[PDB]
């Protein structure tokens, strides 16, 4: 539950840690493509807050 502020409470860590590492390993295996550097870092500012 992210990008809507209200919501980031809803946020599930077990879900959150998972795709980062998902997302972290399908960048690596493609040669570090923009788009998903991209998602990474929009997930990077969620787990910051601001």
């Amino acid at each position: 539950s992210l990008y809507p502020k209200l919501f980031q409470k809803n946020l599930d860590p077990d879900v959150f840690n998972q795709i980062v590492k998902i997302l972290h390993d399908f960048y690596i295996e493609k040669e570090k493509p923009l788009l998903i550097f991209e998602i990474l870092q929009r997930l990077s500012e969620l787990k910051r807050f601001d």
